[PDB]
């Protein structure tokens, strides 16, 4: 007999097909059948009338790293129904490096002291005997591993230094991990060359993961950091994932005509795949970058004045009598929100194809970008279902079947017989993100129930006490 059966709902399955009614029946950790299950002898047969079932959110893009570690109920990920999370972004990886004061951004999943795994295996082995309650792919990070190894990070790896890198990469990817991703935009490896990176980077074609990037620029040189990226793709010849694609500065507000048209290009010659978040602001360390404070920047949380979280960096550079610029590195290290991408750019990125969905949230901030605990609501409420920009069902492909496609997350992301039971029952009608900028942690609305694993992970607006998740391998 079944475990379950979740009957009379419509079910999205996550293939990019208009929904079906149908039943969804659950066996231990597995989808068992999908369809008409009345003949099924099932422990129990929970009704869902009027909702949806979906395989389970898989967020593409997360910090979650400590996160996973420190609050096992992952609420505002599963408050979303999400199910599995990439962890690992940017080049920022919690593993493998021991230091107390790690360079930002590595401190954005720093609780303090946070930064005591010496080997990535054991960073893993953490999260097995103490899982979360959604399943975690995870990457090394690019920025993490020069931290682990070069004493100065402002210059050009050497080949020894280059060599050790690549030796930690190798030993994560053999661990378990799903890919390397890097962010040279960022101080820790704004120095490294592409040489550098592709060489730390050779273990992938080897173990068969994927590179993720946060693009060198995302602004005015934007098509050389694209032009870079697909080389390294080219150098390396392994699937490619951009991060967080945007169009950052009122200068460069409608180009992602241009850059979705060489993406588009590329991906005719190359694997090439990208994410994004359905927000206008980004966030991250805060940052002395001429176009990241050139419009509304708020403060999320500062170390230096902890009073400062949620303020405005206008008033503060002002009353403080400098530039927002200027006034930057006396509040560091911070972090911040930073208004400086277009609405129409926003949606033409997510209306593009193979865009997947990633919320970026950044899960230990005071006072955090809405996007932690909105984001999927909002593609498939707003996005969707109040503004047409696509059906629902391609909705959720963009977060399930895409996204488990591309990091090679087998037998996830689909409501098919003999798939993992990682599935979401929501409300199409009231599906909603409820967080704002001014209150970034409310709980979405139309989340009825998620399932990690065949175990519900939440019900009745709560976290069941179920860690379920577990640590996956492409
Ligand atoms: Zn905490
Ligand atoms: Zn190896
Ligand atoms: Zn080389
Ligand atoms: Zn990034
Ligand atoms: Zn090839
Ligand atoms: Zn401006
Ligand atoms: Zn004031
Ligand atoms: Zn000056
Ligand atoms: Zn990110
Ligand atoms: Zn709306
Ligand atoms: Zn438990």
């Amino acid at each position: 007999p079944f475990d379950y059966i979740l009957s009379g709902g419509t079910v999205i399955d996550g293939t990019n097909a208009p929904g079906r009614l149908a039943d969804v029946g659950v066996r231990g950790d597995r989808i068992a059948a999908v369809g008409d299950l009345s003949a099924s002898s099932a422990r129990r047969r929970i009704d869902v009338a009027g909702k949806v079932v979906s395989p389970g959110f898989i967020d593409s893009h997360t910090h979650d790293d400590n996160y996973l570690l420190k609050h096992r109920d992952m609420t505002p990920k599963i408050s979303q129904g999400v199910t599995t999370v990439v962890t690992g972004n940017c080049g920022i990886s919690l593993a493998p490096l021991a230091h107390a004061n790690p360079p930002a951004p590595l401190d954005l999943l720093d609780e303090g002291g946070s930064f005591r795994f010496a080997r990535f295996s054991d960073y893993l082995e953490a999260l097995r005997a103490a899982p979360p309650a959604v399943n975690a792919a995870c990457m090394v990070g690019h920025s993490t591993l020069r931290a682990a190894v070069m004493p100065d990070l402002r210059r050009e790896a050497t080949a020894d230094e280059i060599q050790a890198m690549q030796a930690l990469a190798d030993d994560a990817l053999a661990s378990g991990a799903i890919g390397i991703s890097t962010g040279a935009f960022y101080p820790p490896a704004a120095h490294a060359s592409t040489e550098e990176i592709i060489e730390v980077c050779r273990p992938l074609i080897t173990h068969g993961g994927v590179y993720a990037t946060h693009m060198r620029d995302e602004g005015e040189h934007i098509v050389q950091a694209l032009e870079e990226t697909f080389r390294i793709g080219r150098e390396l010849d392994v699937p490619v994932v951009i991060s967080h694609h945007k169009v950052m500065g009122k200068l460069n507000f409608g180009r992602s005509k241009e850059t979705l048209a060489l993406i588009e290009a590329a991906m005719a010659s190359q694997d090439v795949s990208l994410d994004a978040y359905p927000y206008v602001a980004g966030s991250t360390m805060l940052k002395q970058d001429r176009v990241l404070l050139a419009g509304r920047t708020l403060i999320t949380w500062c170390k230096p004045y902890p009073e400062l979280s949620g303020r405005d960096l206008e008033e503060i550079a002002a009353e403080r009598g400098k530039s927002k610029y200027d006034v930057v590195p006396e509040l560091q290290p911070a972090g911040a929100i930073y208004f400086m991408m277009d609405e129409p750019d926003v949606q033409r990125i997510l209306a593009f194809g193979p865009t997947m969905i990633g919320s970026d949230g950044l899960p230990h901030d005071e006072r955090p970008h809405p996007r932690l605990w909105g984001t999927f609501p909002r593609v498939l409420g707003h996005y969707s279902r109040d503004l047409g920009l696509f059906p629902l069902e391609t909705a959720v492909w963009k977060m399930t079947g895409l996204t488990a496609a591309k990091f090679g997350l087998a037998e996830r992301g689909q409501v098919q017989p003999g798939y993992y039971a990682d599935l979401v029952v929501f409300d199409p009608a009231t599906v909603a993100d409820s967080a704002t900028f001014e209150h970034p942690t409310e709980r979405a609305a139309g989340i009825h129930s998620v399932y990690v694993n065949g175990a519900a992970v939440w019900e009745d607006q709560s976290f069941t006490g179920q860690h379920a998740g577990r640590v996956l391998n492409r």
